[PDB]
């Protein structure tokens, strides 16, 4: 059964909840993004009404086979009328294609709900800021102060001139790096773009890759493996024993792997400097495990809610264990006598 905090009182709505089968009341399936927790449920033989971005869209139609008469992409930034009911969708700075819903209810109520998302101080000039929200759904992934990690600018930095470091050193050098979902494409491109190669993948994952409305991206990405020197696997392959196993099969090319795995939080950041990280090494394969977030650290989120000013949080994550749920409502709490709401 449905979950309390996927559902939007006042409306027939709810977000992210296709595992639970013919939700009672529900005339309209939101969709955030297109990750396997929140889509789980979704196939070729859903028959309700599903709306989403336009990125989420195409992904639903090529990726689970969604019928098109089922798919509703809306444009972001622009209000809509969903069953009678306003809605806009804004950017979540997660992953392509991810969305967070404000939805105006009747009786004039306004509520956020936030997906996933990597809270931005650029979220505070968008629709956003013209009015007052009352109901905050609120992506509490990493909802305490230990959870600090770097900008994506500064891990993108990091792993360019290690890659370009290696690489000139060793010509003979193969970069690979780890994937299973989409999100963090920008460490892949950045890598090749310094190298001036494409990245090389599966037909599976270029298909994935071609409907996210990149600009330029037949420019980047190639099924040609033979033709690059920047490799993407499943996440699963990235150890010593996987990737001395596709160092084989490249015929002698190669000689040396440097691999990258984008982790979120690991407790590596309570310690070290991104400056700092090195890697695992053995032989001739080094890995590196790089803090790439596509959620909010505990002081950007904290920023959000105190320039938003609810009038009530319910967390999304986080929401299976007391001792969870008591330390988010302390830190809200904490947040609000702070700022004066
Ligand atoms: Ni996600």
């Amino acid at each position: 059964t449905c979950p309390f905090y996927k559902k939007i009182p006042g409306t027939g709505f709810t977000v992210d909840a296709f595992q639970y089968g013919v939700v009672e009341g529900c005339t309209a399936y939101f969709l955030t993004h297109f990750h396997s927790d929140h889509y789980a449920g979704l196939s070729k033989h859903f028959t309700f009404p599903v709306y989403c971005s336009e990125i989420t869209g195409n992904l639903l139609k090529n990726k689970l086979h969604v019928q098109e008469q089922y798919i509703h992409p809306l444009p972001l930034d622009t209000e809509c009328i969903v069953n009678g009911v306003k809605v806009v969708l804004l950017d979540a700075n997660h992953c392509p294609g991810a969305v967070m819903i404000l939805f105006y209810l009747p009786n004039g109520t306004v509520i956020l709900h936030t997906g996933d998302f990597r809270a931005d101080p650029s979220m505070e000039r968008s629709l956003l800021a013209d009015q007052k929200v009352h109901m905050l759904y609120l992506d509490t992934t990493y909802c305490s102060p230990e959870y600090t990690f770097p900008s994506q600018q500064e891990v993108i930095r990091f792993a360019i001139n290690t890659a370009f470091e290696a690489v000139t050193l060793n010509p003979h050098a193969l970069v690979v790096c780890g994937t299973y979902s989409i999100g963090k494409e920008k460490v892949f491109l950045a890598i090749a773009d310094v190298l001036g190669s494409k990245v090389g993948m599966s037909q599976e994952k270029y298909k994935t890759l071609q409907c996210l409305n990149i600009p330029e991206i037949n420019s980047l990405i190639t099924t040609d493996m033979c033709s690059s020197l920047v490799h993407l696997l499943p996440m699963m392959q990235i150890n010593f024993k996987g990737l001395q196993s596709h160092l084989k099969k490249c015929g002698g090319k190669y000689n040396q792997i440097l691999a990258f795995r984008p982790t979120g939080w690991t407790h590596s950041n309570k310690f070290t400097r991104i400056a700092d990280v090195i890697p695992q090494t053995k032989g001739n394969i080094s890995i590196y495990g790089i803090p790439y977030s596509e959620h909010s650290s505990y002081l950007e989120m904290k920023r959000f809610v105190q320039w938003l000013k609810p009038q009530k949080i319910i967390p999304t994550v986080n929401v299976g264990t007391w001792k969870s749920r008591s330390t988010m409502e302390k830190y809200f709490r904490e947040w609000k006598l702070e700022a004066g709401y």
